[PDB]
């Protein structure tokens, strides 16, 4: 019938561009690094790269804090190297992805400057302003970032919101001229032939009328609270009707916080909203309610929350899918086995995963290395401000020592992802002739791209090959998914269909030899790709016989 969009079957990678290359050696990766790395990201075979914010900020949250979305931040370059950049990937037939960041800007925003003025400034509803009550802040908000969501400000003594750092004051989504200005600005990088958007904290644009306490249930889990906005999908709806109607851009809204069975209302394609999810049931899986702890899950955990996903998206949603970003510890080291004798198994049989799942993937930079968590020491280590804000929140208020908060945050922290891309063995792994923002990794010595590339064995060759084969492949794009046994905690195994197709997937996430017998009627026909396998099976097997992490896509009969 009709063809798949272009996104749905396309393979994405996501680029943090202060840590993927530096060129002027100030320790900060810049547009010029990315663009001298074009040729890298076509041979992986990427469709389309989405890249971390890249507008100008003051970088107390390392761009998401903007102080003008419609100049490029200095350390990146400028905007003759954006548009190079956009040019470069066009010739390689290349899409970009760029982040939208509207939830809040930075507190050096021309907007916000005027804003906190006076209470009469033309500007002060661009943000919210309160009285506080009882000689207190307005409310019990929470900010993520550490402490009250409230800052007062002397020169009116009335308190502002943030939801996230105190120097990111949340945009005011009620006021009508806000929503127009922020339109505009969506167009002026539309117009510049952006082809896709990545909504950051998508789900937190509407606030509460009122701003009543939360309950105490409620503060338990704040994140989920802010994502109850009464308006949110109408404003979505006036975004899509007022600008993508007149583009062909994708459009991907990180739902952060919301509830799964809100999903729907985000990317059901009748709705007219957004195109694809990114979702945190899944990375969020074992992550403590405090969002700095850890509980313990088994495969079982891990297989039910895809399934619910996935069927969340339905007939007329679409989901993304992604093991690692930004904000999340590493991919290999959160869901694999990042120990030295387990790390390059474990990370293709993720691979085999990623890139076997229905829905649109996203590769963190690094990952396709099999690049692991940082080795932190000290809390000094950490760069993040999320870190300093779980130290006010627990460590000044008693509840945890620094050590136990150090323990703990060396295994969840996102600075785990935001290590420099690891390129080759010279000085700091090739990524500055300088001094990095954020020390490199030292494993960098036996993990990195140049020695990753010339080796067919290595993690980098077996992504590159994933890679070809789901190009190759549409039932493992846009082919349905079922999961065949919900209840395994071993042996991960599913089908891919489309059209009278149906592909098997297989992978051993134990570090010991396991077997896998398949629905009665089902039988091997062909063998695709398999990670940590001595022989393929036979043409007829009706069971597997596993090494330790084994993958493999079967076509079968
Ligand atoms: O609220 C969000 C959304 O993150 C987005 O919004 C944040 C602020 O703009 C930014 O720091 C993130 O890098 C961006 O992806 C959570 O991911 C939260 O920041 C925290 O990491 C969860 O424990
Ligand atoms: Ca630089």
């Amino acid at each position: 019938k009709p063809g798949a969009p272009w996104w749905k079957s396309a393979v994405f990678y996501q680029v943090y561009p202060r840590s993927f290359k530096d060129t002027n050696g100030d320790g900060i990766g810049d547009f010029k690094g990315l663009t001298e790395k074009l040729d890298y990201l076509k041979g992986l075979g990427i469709d389309a790269i989405w890249i971390n914010p890249h507008y100008a900020s003051p970088n107390t949250d390392n761009g998401y804090d903007i102080s003008d979305y419609r100049e490029v931040m200095k350390e990146y370059g400028t905007m003759e190297d954006f548009d190079r950049l956009m040019a470069e990937l066009k010739k390689r037939g290349m899409r970009l992805m760029v982040d939208v960041v509207i939830n809040h800007s930075s507190d050096q925003h021309e907007w916000f400057k005027s804003s906190r003025a006076s209470k009469d400034n033309p500007y002060r509803d661009y943000y919210f302003w309160r009285d506080g009550k009882d000689g207190h802040e307005p409310n019990n908000y929470p900010s993520f970032f550490g402490g009250s969501a409230w800052e007062k400000d002397p020169v009116t003594g009335q308190y502002y919101l943030h939801y996230f750092g105190r120097q990111q004051p949340d945009l005011n989504w009620d006021t009508p001229k806000l929503r127009e200005e922020l339109y505009a600005m969506l167009r002026f990088w539309l117009d510049k032939g952006v082809s896709g958007m990545r909504f950051d904290t998508v789900a937190t644009y509407s606030k509460t009328p009122g701003f009543p306490d939360l309950t105490p249930e409620q503060m338990k889990n704040f994140a989920e609270a802010y994502t109850q906005g009464p308006n949110l999908h109408r404003y979505l709806q006036e975004m899509h009707e007022k600008v993508f109607d007149h583009y062909d851009a994708v459009t991907a809204g990180e739902i952060f916080g919301a509830p799964l069975n809100q999903v729907p209302l985000f990317i059901d394609s009748r709705r007219k909203e957004l195109d694809m999810a990114f979702t945190f049931d899944l990375i969020r899986y074992d992550r403590a309610l405090d969002r700095w702890h850890t509980i313990p899950r088994t495969l079982a955990d891990f297989r039910q929350t895809i399934d619910k996903v996935d069927a969340i998206a339905g007939e007329y949603g679409w989901n993304t899918f992604f093991l690692g970003n930004h904000d999340n510890p590493r991919a290999v080291s959160h869901f694999g086995d990042d120990r030295p004798q387990w790390r390059e198994a474990s990370a293709k049989a993720l691979a085999t995963v990623t890139l076997t799942q229905r829905g649109t993937p996203f590769i963190f930079q690094g990952d396709e290395l099999g690049m692991t968590n940082y080795p932190f020491k000290t809390l000094q280590d950490f760069d993040d401000i999320e870190v300093k804000g779980f130290f006010q929140d627990y460590v000044e208020t008693g509840k945890a020592t620094a050590e136990e908060l150090l323990t703990n945050v060396a295994l969840t922290s996102r600075d785990n992802a935001r290590t420099p891309f690891q390129w080759d063995d010279s000085a700091n792994a090739g990524f500055t002739t300088g001094k990095p923002w954020l020390k490199v990794n030292p494993n960098y010595t036996e993990i990195n791209a140049a020695r990753e590339i010339g080796d067919p064995k290595s993690v980098y060759s077996f992504y590159r090959n994933l890679i070809s084969i789901r190009h190759e492949t549409p039932a493992l794009s846009t082919g349905s998914y079922r999961d065949i046994d919900p209840s395994n905690a071993d042996v991960y195994a599913y089908t891919r269909s489309q059209d009278g197709e149906t592909y098997l997937v297989v992978v051993n996430f134990k570090a010991e030899p396991r077997s896998f017998t398949l629905p009665d009627g089902m039988h091997i026909a062909e063998t695709l790709i398999e990670s940590s396998s001595p022989a393929a099976p036979a043409a007829g097997a009706a069971s597997l016989e596993l090494q330790p992490w084994q993958s493999g896509i079967y076509k079968v009969k």
